[PDB]
């Protein structure tokens, strides 16, 4: 074969990840745990175009834009070791955040006070990416971690050209929804999350957190509702943090 | 090696040397590929080192690497080159020790910032690995305020009872701006302790009286073999109960 196929316990870039698990993607992206095999240590894979389909232009647009994201140190956002042209695609290494998947915690019902606690540092990084003038491209659960120490992270980085700041506000939005209510608001590509779409109104937008459970308090569906809407209004990842964080006081 | 020099099949250039205890040498360099800052420790560039000696010393470190704590920067790459053994790690935004500790910081915030790095020493003590704090240039102050091993390689001659003196000595240089042990290695950049009658150095609270005595004991009981503190884990539970 001419590129090494993925397979968990094969390596690739030159042998030094060995695969470990595959954890989803949309394509043309796929995100793996792996194990850096000259550290003896886990990694976050995101393969970019594995296969080669992408207009050239498209992938080196991806690894420059993701390179730009390599000079942000946050809590929100995995540590970008590397980003390496391997023979057909290009890869991002990230540090593995110990922790459970978006969708594996949101499954726990979380309390609604620990879920937009959580979800600060997402904007935080997001704000921090954005100001450096590179999307966080949350377009998907399967992007997301929560790490053992309560921190909403992008595992997954990789930044393609179509992607925006403000559906990064969006998808902050989504995955804080995805906490209190266990169901993803946003419409879902690539391998199924495991979060169960969200339920619309007859207008055909996402039902407040609150008027599904109640215990979930006024600010915090609020904040919810107004980040995940198109027209929401809330047009900054500082404003966004700022609102969490004025929400969580009450 | 020199500024500009290349290394590592191009990837890292060379910007500002640290100096270090030899064989090693700590660099501050860029990684033309991510364009970002690494700190880089050549750990025998000459290669006088015997297979052995090098091989333990990689060992080592890829032990203390596994180690996760902010007292220690992460661990990007051990590799060996065409420059021998050379350990690259993560750029800790922040100031050199020496340029920090040049600035007369708080005995508290000093104090303070000391506890990552000691409790760093604790868990890597309990795997079996030493920091080897043998060298002002080893360490970094962060932006956020810890103190962090810049430059890990762990030599053989490394062990958890010098990283204490290490540490001690370190935060004596936050203190009084100057290194409490017999000068070790290539340009620590520090002026030795005034000593006493008996050459030991002189406590930080005599030096100057508004560091607290507890605080002053602390660098003074780490950094002397007599009689001193032997562990790491004792060493954080002093700095805690200083600042308490």
């Amino acid at each position: 074969p001419d590129d090494v196929q993925l397979v968990p316990g094969a390596r690739i870039a030159n042998g030094r990840y060995r695969l470990l698990i595959f954890h989803g993607g949309v394509p043309p992206l796929q995100f793996w745990q792996a194990l850096d095999t000259a550290l003896d240590r886990q990694v976050a894979l995101t393969f970019v175009d594995p296969q080669g389909v992408l207009p050239d232009d498209v992938l080196q647009e991806t690894l420059s834009r993701t390179l730009r994201l390599s000079r942000i140190d946050k809590p929100g956002v995995a540590r970008v070791l590397d980003v390496v042209h391997t023979r057909a695609g290009g890869l991002v290494v990230a540090e593995w955040i110990r922790g459970g998947s978006l969708q594996e915690v949101a499954d726990t019902s979380p309390s609604p006070v620990g879920a937009i606690r959580a979800m600060q540092s997402l904007a935080a990084a997001a704000d921090a990416a954005h100001r450096a003038g590179v999307a966080l491209s949350i377009d998907h659960p399967s992007r997301v971690r929560v790490s053992i120490d309560g921190d909403v992270v992008l595992a997954y980085p990789a930044t393609m050209p179509d992607a925006n700041p403000q559906d990064d506000i969006r998808g902050i939005g989504a995955s804080l929804y995805a906490l209190l209510v266990n169901r993803w608001p946003l419409p879902e590509a690539g391998v199924r999350s495991g979060l169960a779409p969200a339920e619309r109104d007859t207008a055909g937008q996402p039902i407040e957190p609150a008027d599904i459970d109640r215990d979930i308090p006024f600010q915090i569906s609020a904040v919810a509702a107004r980040s995940v809407q198109g027209d929401g209004g809330i047009r900054s990842a500082s404003t966004l943090l700022n609102l969490m964080q004025q929400a969580t006081a009450v």
